Order: C-alpha cells, then sequence, then structure tokens
C-alpha cells in the first residue's frame, strides 16, 4: 500500500558531514557545512539573539495563534532591508510581505501559490544550483530548467553562455535569482553584468524570483541587497524568498519571509490574497520565536547596531579564510592559481578538485568538502588551514 | 500573469471574531475562538511554558539546524504520549515519528507523502469536518469524502449514518479519525463504538490517519488518547498527525508530530524514508523552540507534573462552563433541553442556533458565534454567562 515498494534514498545532507565521527580521526574539520561557524569551529546562538531572547521570555504573554502572513513589522522592516529605506516600493504599497519559516520555507510557497492562480508551468534554474531547488520544485507541479551560470576553466561566471542558454524558453516563464552570492560556487554577477539583464528580463516577459539567503557576507549587506535593487524599480511582478537563517544564526527557529512585490496595492493585494491562501493548506500560520527575534534587533537603535556588527565579522572571518587558504598555498602550495576565491561572495567557492581528489581525501586524511569541490570556508580555521593545505598539496 | 485575473476569497477565521471591535459594544465575548481563554478571558504563557523557557536562553549554546524530523525526544515521549508506554509499537519500533510545525502543518504532510509511494486518490471526511481539511488535502491531489458524523435532532453521533456512508468507496481508501473530540461537533465515538469500527476498518482495507489536537481536554488525557489505542495494536499501517498548540498553549512556535506506525522497523523506515523526503522540499526541517519546550517538560519530573496540572484546569474550566450554560437556562431558559452539551468532549459543542439566530445576534446583542451554531465553551464566562443566556433566551 504505504508498506512496502517504497523507495528511500534520501537527501546528501550526508554526500558529506556526517559520519565524520566516523573511523577515529585527528581529522581537521568538515569544511562543506552550509551554516556558519568561528575559530572554534562552533555554531552559536549571537548574542543579539539572545539579548532580544530575553526581550520575549518576560514581554511575551501569549503565545497564542500568530498570524498566517506572521509578524508586520517583521514584514516592514523586512522589506525595508530588502530594497527600500523611505523607498516608493514600500510607499507605493507595490510590495507586500509573509512570515515563512525558512526562505527554504517562502520557496516552495512560491511554487504551490504561483502554479494556481499563476500561469505557470517552468522554473529556469541556474547551474550548478542549490539542489534543494529541483526537488522543492516538483513538489507542487512546475520543472525546474536548469541554464548556463559557472563555465569552469577560469572559475567564473559565464555570461556569454547564461545569457544564451537562460534566455532561451517562453515568455510566461520564470527565473529565481540568486542574490549576492550563490552555492554551490561562490559567484555572482555584477551590477553592471546584472542590471544588464534586469532590461533583458524586462524585455522577454520572464518575471523574477529570488533566493535572498546571504546579505552582507561577502559584499555588504545593502550594495549586496542592491543586486535585486537592479530589478526592483525595474519590473512591475516579482518576488523575493528570503532567510534570516545565515545573516541571523537562526537555522533551526525557522524564518524567511515571501514578498510578492505585484505592480500597484490592489493587485499586489490579490496576487497575494491567494499567497495568503497557501500559507493554511500546509502550516497555517507561521511560528513567532525566530521571527519575533528578527523584528525586535532591528527595532532596538542599539540591538541590531550590535546584530548588524556581529554580522560583519561572521564576514571578516569568511573574507579572512580565502586570503588565508591562497597565501597557505603561495606560501605553502605553489602549483596552480589558488587565486580566484578571495574574489567571490559568500562561505562558499567551488574548488576546482575533480572528485577523486574530494575522496582519495576522506580517508588517510580524513578529510571533507562535498564531492564537487565544494567547500566551506567558513569551517576553513587559522589552526585548520595549515593541515588542509598540506593535504591538498598532497592530493595535488 | 500572476497580476490580474487572481481571485481572493479567503479563510474565515473570520466568519467571525476578527472586527468584533466593531461597531463600538459592551458586548461580552466572542465565543467560537478555538484557541483557550480563561475567567478573564486570556491566552496566556502557561508557566510550565516559560519555566522551559528559562533553561533554553541559558541552556541553549547553538540556533543551528534542527534535523529534517526535528527532535527524536519530542518523538519519543510523543510516542508514550500516544499510545505507548512500555508499550510495544514503541518496542516493536513499528513507529517512527516527525517534529512538525503543527498537526495543521502535519496533516499536509500527510498528503504530499501518501500520494506518492501510496496509492492514494482519496480522503475519506466527516460531516461536520474541520473545514481546513478539506483545503490542505487537495493541497497536493486528492480528495476529500465527508461522510455521515452528526444526524442533528438529539444533537449526537450517527452511527446508524456513519458506519453506511463512510463505509463505502475503495479499499485503498482513507479515513483521518478524529483523537477524544470533535471540531465543529464536540461530539465522539465511545470505546464500545470506535473499537468496533477498528475491527471494521481491519476487514475493510481502509487504513487510518487520525487528527489529534485535544488530549485530556473532556475525557482525559490518557483514555482520550486509547480511542485510537482502539486501532494502534489493531492495523499494521496508521498514521498521527498531532499537535501541542491547544494542550501546550504553544499556538504561535509550531508543533506538533507526523507518526506513521507501519508494520515492522524496516518497512516504518522506508514508507517514512520518504516521510522523511517530504518535508525537505517545503520546510527543510522545523522549527525547534515550542518542540524543544515540549519535549523539556515530560523530561522534568517536576515540570510535566505542573503541566499536566496546568492542563487539567484548562479543562475543569470547559468542562465548567457547560454545566454553568445550561443551568443559566434550567435556572434562567426553561425553554428546550439546552442539555446535550456537558457530555459531549471539548470546549466546542455545535449550538443548535439555525443560522439567523447567530445573527439576530451579532447587532443590539453584539454577540459571535461562528454561523453553524458554532461556540466556544472556552470563550463562555462566569462573568459572561449571564448576558449570553439572556441574548440566547431572547432570540429563543
Amino acid at each position: 500500500m504505504f508498506e512496502n515498494i517504497t523507495a528511500a534514498p534520501a537527501d546528501p545532507i550526508l554526500g558529506l558531514a556526517d559520519l565524520f565521527r566516523a573511523d577515529e580521526r585527528p581529522g581537521k574539520i568538515n569544511l562543506g557545512i552550509g551554516v556558519y561557524k568561528d575559530e572554534t569551529g562552533k555554531t552559536p546562538v549571537l548574542t543579539s539573539v539572545k539579548k532580544a531572547e530575553q526581550y520575549l521570555l518576560e514581554n511575551e504573554t501569549t503565545k497564542n495563534y500568530l498570524g498566517i502572513d506572521g509578524i508586520p513589522e517583521f514584514g516592514r522592516c523586512t522589506q525595508e532591508l530588502l530594497f527600500g529605506k523611505g523607498s516608493a516600493l514600500i510607499n507605493d504599497k507595490r510590495a507586500r510581505t509573509a512570515q515563512t519559516p525558512g526562505g527554504t520555507g517562502a520557496l516552495r510557497v512560491a511554487a504551490d501559490f504561483l502554479a494556481k492562480n499563476t500561469s505557470v508551468k517552468r522554473v529556469w534554474v541556474s547551474n550548478p544550483s542549490w539542489p534543494n531547488h529541483k526537488s522543492v520544485f516538483n513538489s507542487a507541479g512546475l520543472e525546474v530548467r536548469e541554464y548556463a551560470y559557472y563555465d569552469a576553466e577560469n572559475h567564473t561566471l559565464d555570461f556569454d553562455a547564461l545569457i544564451n542558454s537562460l534566455n532561451e524558453a517562453q515568455a510566461g516563464d520564470v527565473v529565481l535569482f540568486h542574490g549576492c552570492c550563490h552555492n554551490p560556487t561562490g559567484i555572482d554577477p555584477t551590477l553592471e553584468q546584472w542590471q544588464t539583464l534586469a532590461q533583458l528580463s524586462v524585455e522577454k516577459g520572464w518575471l523574477p524570483l529570488f533566493d535572498f539567503a546571504y546579505q552582507g557576507f561577502a559584499r555588504g549587506l545593502e550594495e549586496d541587497a542592491e543586486g535585486l535593487r537592479a530589478f526592483a524599480a525595474m519590473h512591475k511582478e516579482l518576488i523575493v524568498a528570503s532567510s534570516y537563517s545565515k545573516n541571523f544564526g537562526l537555522y533551526n527557529e525557522r524564518v524567511g519571509a515571501c514578498t510578492l512585490v505585484a505592480a500597484d496595492s490592489e493587485t499586489v493585494d490579490r496576487a497575494f490574497s491567494q499567497m495568503k491562501a497557501a500559507i493554511d493548506a500546509n502550516y497555517s500560520n507561521p511560528p513567532a520565536h525566530g521571527a519575533s527575534v528578527v523584528a525586535t534587533i532591528l527595532s532596538n537603535d542599539a540591538l541590531r547596531a550590535i546584530w548588524e556588527q556581529e554580522l560583519t565579522d561572521m564576514r571578516q572571518r569568511i573574507q579572512r579564510m580565502r586570503q588565508l587558504f591562497v597565501n597557505t598555498l603561495q606560501e605553502k602550495g605553489a602549483n596552480r592559481d589558488f587565486s580566484f576565491i578571495i574574489k567571490q561572495n559568500g562561505m562558499f567557492s567551488f574548488s576546482g578538485l575533480t572528485k577523486e581528489q574530494v575522496l582519495r581525501l576522506r580517508e588517510e586524511f580524513g578529510v571533507y568538502a562535498v564531492a564537487s569541490g565544494r567547500v566551506n570556508v567558513a569551517g576553513m580555521t587559522p589552526d585548520n588551514m595549515a593541515p588542509l593545505c598540506e593535504a591538498i598539496v598532497a592530493v595535488l
């Protein structure tokens, strides 16, 4: 029935870093770990986090249902975080926002709501893509269509190619644009480059969707939130599926947003009254906690000032691990240009470790990087650099 | 596109109690409010709640991603809450559990996972049904099929009728059984009565699903969790989609479970490895908070002992409002037998207020009960009884 003749074959969190406990090793680190990690390789409760949580405990008098759209401040600031300021999408009210359990959990929200109401059948992808994006897309119809993103060799973005096999298929066809920077590649489009495909998405029907997981990680937070803004006062209709789990260190309590910015007020009202609709049908109403905690910081003149900064270093640290990794090669290695990393936004970079390198790695080297030469510059440590940079130059 | 030729017509939280602020009234209460409310008609942060939350704040060192299945204790106790003890479904390991954002959010989980893997096309319903169950069901295929539940007149359960037009359609057809007691009706099957349809679901293919939102509200918690247990060491395959939001007063932080109890270990493993699968595709991984907080109480010998009891009175209070409502009529009213309530589990009862009674109610009476003669015995107060019981006997 249900019973047998069931497949199994699960999501590869596990392509790496699980049984890292493994065969009782002296192993350095786990690299290609998604989440962020310090010089002790710890995943902490910020401070901001906790200083806001103190608030709640004593201030919260009701764990009563939170609205279907979650909370409205969470939005108003989500909103001015995204693209806004005093800025008119906010004042046009061309923008209407949703409290979603994750950005992951605001990307399917995007699916099943756009399946119906909207004339969507396909989702144009990116390659390499964050592969939980092929999956959550056929979660309610649709199909993903993986265009040309990274062109290998000189480890960068192909615009020659992307602007070719993306360009392709039909007017009511959507894409989901990728923030500042990428997964698995750390690669991005420049505002020159992006601004340039904004007018080309204005001119081909298209109609965007964006995955905004990392603001102020390796570009800035605001200029890194402008590679969206390129589009924002350009389009008419679009959507942002955003997170707080990377920049707030709030992975577990589930928070993101589903901002549909339709062309009016009254439109943005109903294209969304149906966006309103979706929520109910699974998890009617969002969780409060991490959500509460994102609005609260922003609110306290002296709490976000401490968050923004607690964010700054989560970066300084990433940006650090790049320049370091590479010194450790020019300084150590002297082989190939290990170069290209530093100048790629995020914690992710697509190492050029063609596959069974990444394998004659997990042994008598007890080292982990997820198959695609995909590493976490986040779990790349000062104390962890040296050991690593030996086992790279050994594997070549 | 998305833009216009969008419908709107939203979920009627709103069939009542929103604009209750309304036309500047002296109005009593809002009755038919779902959530629970005290003698001050407040929706509180229990104590248990907060005493567990103190724990977390200081004890929690990571807001790092929670597993896709959420936490395992949450399950192990969910598990022994459900049906277990030292009891073998637990030790057969015929049962395998999921941390879900709600029971609402563990009922679609049930849908899209059973759509595929499993040979399901229809969901047999109940009438009156909790109407967020027609909706979240066509959320990924399927169709609901509303059998005979309540037969009106002498305001009870029809077994004559239910055992007739439920019985009907085909072997790979499922139902979702309704806990102890009901929504909107407060009506239940007895263990004699239920035990009697257990062997008749064993004999017709069928294969259950249960909605377990209210344990220990107007039957007991355990005997009220046995009207499941009737089935549990009966079936082979089934599922429970449970909540903590009513019994934990944790509406907002989102918690429930998705317990698939397949016939073995290795089966329960894969019919579920696909149950494992679903989670990812929307909200990969559950929120921690309220989830954390449910396991923690159970754990502390002296914290659940305080929760179980904080639960006891949330009931004493409901059970109170029944006997009272009715005194207030025999004592006040003297008309019809207002009787039937007290002896119906939960906070809900299906008042016999045929529709435009419930309407020549919301005026110069400023009173609210959601259309179907559907009231909250939870928002029925001592100070609120008298006023109410005047406007009933006035409307007849």
